[PDB]
């Protein structure tokens, strides 16, 4: 397992605009596309963002090129903050997998703001990082998928996702 296979799971693939679990216009892997509820707008960013007019739709390599690219920033993003990178850099390399996932969804600003959490992930007090991080927005509205990431920090094994 790895952190393209953890998200795979995560997000799933789907080829077509749709709407995340947020409401907003989406497509290939969790590639937010605009939080703007215009579907033209949507439509407009995604030939943008693939360098083609695609009519709302995709290939499979467009979306796994799409998610490559996602992937890499938001490690880049983690990198360059100074909050982020500190407690990356203090992580084993499955929690930092976990720390990844967080940032894909929420982006590096959501994160950098879980003060506390960090701060616990840092110290490496598993069981109470795994306490504060439940108490959320994020873990009441997508609870399995946080429940699965808090697993990941908490053990550093991939178990959540076998
Ligand atoms: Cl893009
Ligand atoms: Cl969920």
């Amino acid at each position: 397992m790895n952190i393209f296979e953890m998200l795979r799971i995560d997000e799933g693939l789907r080829l077509k605009i749709y709407k995340d679990t947020e409401g907003y216009y989406t497509i290939g892997i969790g590639h937010l596309l605009t939080k703007s509820p215009s579907l033209n707008a949507a439509k407009s960013e995604l030939d943008k963002a693939i360098g083609r007019n695609t009519n709302g739709v995709i290939t499979k390599d467009e979306a796994e090129k799409l998610f490559n690219q996602d992937v890499d920033a938001a490690v880049r993003g983690i990198l360059r903050n100074a909050k982020l990178k500190p407690v990356y850099d203090s992580l084993d390399a499955v929690a930092r997998a976990a720390l990844i996932n967080m940032v894909f969804q929420m982006g590096e600003t959501g994160v950098a703001g879980f003060t506390n959490s960090l701060r616990m992930l840092q110290q490496k007090r598993w069981d109470e990082a795994a306490v504060n991080l439940a108490k959320s927005r994020w873990y009441n509205q997508t609870p399995n998928r946080a429940k699965r990431v808090i697993t990941t920090f908490r053990t550093g094994t991939w178990d959540a996702y076998k």
